[PDB]
């Protein structure tokens, strides 16, 4: 149906919005501390700890699939990604650190995310 091709190009036109959120944020990471899946090798008690691991590779994953419906899934993953690390690494470490300031850094792009998506009526 046309209906199901407009539908479809909202959430092609979604998807090119958060590609361009997503590396705003995996820039705010320049130790690139968040780029891939916490090794299950050198981390091997990690799912003891943390049930829904994230990390930005895996959220690229899903992105190109279009697999963000909207602004606030793709916001649950950002998040799983500082908390998880939040609760895993101790407040005095390189790692809890680093998810401070990329929730702190990444908040500023989010807020204008949320208008874009609104104003130009993705969602
Ligand atoms: C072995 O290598 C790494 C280990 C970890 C991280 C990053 C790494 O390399 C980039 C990040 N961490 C998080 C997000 O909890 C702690 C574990």
């Amino acid at each position: 149906s046309m209906e199901q091709v407009a539908m479809e190009l909202r959430l092609t036109e979604l998807t090119r919005l958060l590609r361009s959120v997503l590396d705003q944020l995996q820039d705010k990471d320049p130790a690139r501390i968040f780029a891939q899946p916490v090794s299950l090798k050198e981390v091997p008690d990690y799912l003891d700890h943390i049930k829904h691991p994230m990390d930005f590779a895996t959220m690229r994953k899903r992105l190109e699939a279009q697999g963000y419906k909207n602004l606030h899934e793709f916001e649950e993953d950002f998040d799983l990604i500082i908390d998880n690390c939040m609760k895993y690494n101790a407040r005095d470490t390189v790692f809890y650190r680093a998810a401070v300031r990329l929730r702190d850094q990444g908040g500023v792009v989010l807020r204008q995310a949320r208008r874009e998506v609104d104003s130009i009526g993705l969602e």
